[PDB]
């Protein structure tokens, strides 16, 4: 470690064509006094690798609204319009990765470990390629195509690492030798960030003496730290805002009432935003489900009372959240090791599109961890979706007409109508269907050829 | 996951020939209270993922006294002679592992990564096989170690492993709350962090159990989800495997003149990894107030002077497992993290013994494996000093033309030192004597000394720290 007063003097040997880490997801634990401090010194072509693009001027945007970044590695950057204006328009390179690969690509540079083998990726355009990275039409840089290797039965896309010139991190505590402790969930991609750069910069909000960070206590040892800055003014968001009729809702409520009879006690799952978290309000008294949120949290709770809105505190979309008794938060990379090494359950999540043989399409925006999640093993995976899109017009078709999230994937579909179960690889078979509706209007508002269950019943509901 | 009153309910899933993990380095941290659930089981034909094996009948060493064990898999099973004695007998399977290739395993196979590339290895029995894993009773090697695949990245060379990832996991800590969170005691830690994330079921032992709520969220060290089975101990039989003490020699004359010329090559700021012997015996010349922090492979950064006799605590000890302290501002964590830090090139500087070295900068240990040599050796942008005797007594040369033992790395030293003289290497290509200490002549070192050398036209007088 070593203390500076001043951000300026932190960045002072930044070069243009830097390769940047930048820790936070959304606003959530952004390096947001380095950031401006970066803004004001004006180095250019930087390639900022960040899950996400802040928002229009804000984290990573106060860069790109200046042009400062001439490209960006990361999984999901919809929510800043004018990084996506500069995509198009062809001003900016932009390498989306499966966020799940982004974190471990960082931990595995900082770790010394140039590259590695995941599930992630496979049968889609990450490991096939040809995804536009570049515009100048015409496509001057698209994606290329990714060695694979099959352990034990199961298929795996290689990956390279990530080791950069310099990462700017975001941490609650410091001590003067660069120990850092994180407050709840910014800590994100900072934990696996600031191991992975020749120079790491940790700004924090308090500096606390040699010993008072005890230690069993540290989240990341000092030896990773080069620079530490404490900054005093945070314009701490929350992006999202969640506080604690009608038809639209009925149907929502229908379809997560249906969901909710999948928990069991002692289950670990990860629900998608919209209607996979409406289902956790249904969970019976008793039952005891922890809930997973990849931007690091093991037990997520309801949206807080008006007076417990933290920014610190959030779910993967971005929305101001709680957390339950027994609670832990952990790094991005240990987020997802959890995910890919198959410990969490069970998924649940939306979609644009899906297939008889469980396709799932739903990244083109961007993918995140949708990709991840459904690439699990031994992880059941079930989709929630409007039956139909508006005009409906199939959701549920025979082959997506989209780029493919994952391949032979899903478990389940649960719409509004009916419930399908599948054969991964094979097809559909419809075995429930909801009051009122037939078997002769799902076969209308479905796209794909399915099997009938002999025996197919009414779709079930969760009481209360 | 759940509370089991009763040790042997924990285990009753446990069938004959699963794959299990078991935390500890040496006897610190070892899961004893499910070793012994295990053993009055008497499960057979285990294949023990641990680093070491304990030592006789402690650890690891319980299950293998009573021919539970068909194979190990760790990094260093010497201080168990029973189980060498199997070995070579016939009776049991040993793949050796570098110490932290093992973490990484483990770690990777946790996080669902079947495989990955590490420079530690490279060029060494590690890559390329050949060594014996099993013998039969007659033996004769019934199997031996494959060649592993190598691969380029960014001009470096890279060994490729496959992950671990075993039915059982059993583990050691020192708090859960009933939802399986865990909290581990200083450098007890160790393997148990990767390993209770690498199976499909894990088991807990603890010292305490505390409410829901009572381990805050953002000090839990294990998430409770990677952990199924929760077990409280309660009458520890925790031992240092090598006491040290302070209380307030002859080859050690010249132990000392080596250690005072490589304080010289400390600097405030730096982070270094001392093995065991002279390396350490260097941080006791260090300027004081010139701040060095030293790191450990066990999980500690921060490693202090032995414990006064009233402070020998049996969860803190070096990687050589004698009984330590640590300096304020230390920290604590896994093996696995230690190994990152270490192969992700985050140390400075690293000193070692050695047993041979070549002209090259080639270094040889064993006669997989102690250390950790392999891991710190093979570090990218890290300094290795080694720091050894100039030859036997006999004239019998270590510093050599061609080493004749297996390497630990290949092209790897960059600098040594010994009683007599200081070499520079130039790694690949050869040697250069740059000191020579007082009293001895460049014709006694080419005299000692197999290796070809170019004498620096500028050399000086060995130096020493006051």
């Amino acid at each position: 470690g070593k203390i500076y007063e001043s951000a300026i003097d932190a960045v002072a040997d930044v070069q243009d064509g830097a390769q940047i880490l930048f820790g936070g997801f959304g606003i959530c634990g952004i390096p947001e006094k380095m950031i401006n401090a970066l803004k004001q010194k004006g180095v250019k072509n930087i390639t900022g690798v960040s899950n996400n693009g802040g928002v229009d001027d804000t984290g990573l945007g106060v860069l790109i609204k200046q042009k400062q970044v001439s490209k960006v590695i990361g999984s999901y950057v919809g929510e800043n319009t004018e990084l996506v204006r500069q995509y198009l328009e062809g001003e900016l390179a932009v390498e989306l990765t499966p966020q799940g690969t982004l974190a471990e690509k960082i931990r595995a540079g900082g770790a010394g470990i140039p590259a590695f083998y995941t599930p992630t990726g496979y049968a889609t355009l990450v490991q096939e390629g040809g995804a536009p990275i570049k515009y100048s039409g015409k496509v001057e840089i698209s994606s290329e195509k990714k060695p694979v290797k099959e352990f034990n039965g199961k298929n795996y896309v290689m990956e390279e690492s990530i080791f950069a010139d310099f990462a700017f991190v975001k941490a609650q505590k410091a001590d003067p030798l660069g120990n850092l402790v994180f407050n709840k969930a910014a800590r994100n991609f900072n934990a696996p960030m600031c191991r992975a750069a020749k120079i790491t910069v940790a700004e924090v909000e308090e500096i606390v003496p040699i010993g008072a960070l005890s230690p069993d206590e540290i989240h990341v040892p000092g030896i990773y730290i080069n620079r530490i800055f404490k900054g005093t003014n945070y314009n701490k968001r929350v992006e999202r805002l969640r506080i604690t009729p009608n038809p639209a809702q009925v149907l929502r409520e229908r379809i997560a009432r249906r969901v909710a009879l999948e928990f069991h006690d002692g289950m670990y799952a990860n629900l998608g935003i919209g209607i996979p978290v409406l289902s956790s309000n249904y969970i019976p008294k008793g039952m005891n489900v922890m809930l997973q949120s990849e931007n690091g949290i093991l037990g997520l709770g309801p949206f807080p009372t008006k007076d417990k809105v933290d920014p610190d505190l959030i779910n993967a979309g971005k929305e101001s959240v709680t957390v339950v008794p027994g609670a832990s938060y952990f790094g991005s990379d240990d987020s997802f090791a959890m995910i890919r090494g198959g410990h969490v359950d069970i998924t649940i999540l939306g979609a644009m599109e899906v297939s008889a043989t469980g396709d799932l399409a739903n990244w083109m925006k961007g993918m995140g961890g949708a990709m991840d999640l459904v690439a699990a093993p031994g992880t059941k995976v079930i989709i929630t979706m409007e039956h139909n899109a508006r005009d409906g017009s199939p959701k549920i078709l025979d082959t997506c007409s989209l780029p493919l999230t994952g391949k032979g994937v899903i478990d389940m579909i649960i719409s509004e109508k009916a419930v399908f179960t599948v054969e991964k690889g094979v097809g559909l078979t419809l075995i429930e269907v909801a009051e009122g509706y037939t078997v002769d209007d799902i076969i209308a508002s479905t796209g794909a050829k399915f099997t009938v269950s002999p025996n197919l019943k009414k779709m079930g509901q969760i009481p209360v």
